[PDB]
């Protein structure tokens, strides 16, 4: 139930060589997809950008999405927690402790970015994004 199943990938920290641009394009669509499901963040990135947005006609209510960030261990933890918290909360509980980074739920025509501390990764760790809705 939901669209973390389908909506999520990994996100991982690796030194790319020669750097890279600090940020990612990313949509969710009308079809309970992502457009990705794997991001590198260089090691050289002070922050990290992610923008968001959603194509296509379904509103936030039946096809809202929104771009979490967690540890894969976490992954489950948050998307429960999430989903219990409601719509109301943008499917994420409040200040949850295993949420790295997120944007808000958003329905059709709408966009949203969040930029966050690289430092609050780690290389070798495994995270995870995905959609809580
Ligand atoms: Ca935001
Ligand atoms: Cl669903
Ligand atoms: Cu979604
Ligand atoms: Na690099
Ligand atoms: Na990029």
């Amino acid at each position: 139930m939901g669209h973390s199943a389908l909506m999520k990938g990994t996100l991982t920290l690796k030194g790319i060589p020669g750097g890279a641009e600090c940020s990612v394009d990313i949509q969710g669509n009308d079809q309970m997809q992502f457009n990705t499901n794997a991001i590198t963040v260089d090691k050289s990135c002070k922050q990290f950008t992610v923008n968001l947005s959603h194509p296509g006609n379904l509103p936030k209510n039946v096809m809202g999405h929104n771009w979490v960030l967690s540890t894969a261990a976490d992954m489950q933890g948050v998307v429960t927690d999430g989903m219990a918290s409601g719509l109301d909360k943008d499917y994420l509980k409040p200040d949850d402790s295993r949420v790295i980074a997120h944007t808000k739920l958003i329905g059709s025509g709408e966009k949203d970015s969040v930029t966050f501390d690289v430092s609050k990764l780690k290389e070798g760790e495994q995270y995870m994004f995905f959609c809580t809705f």
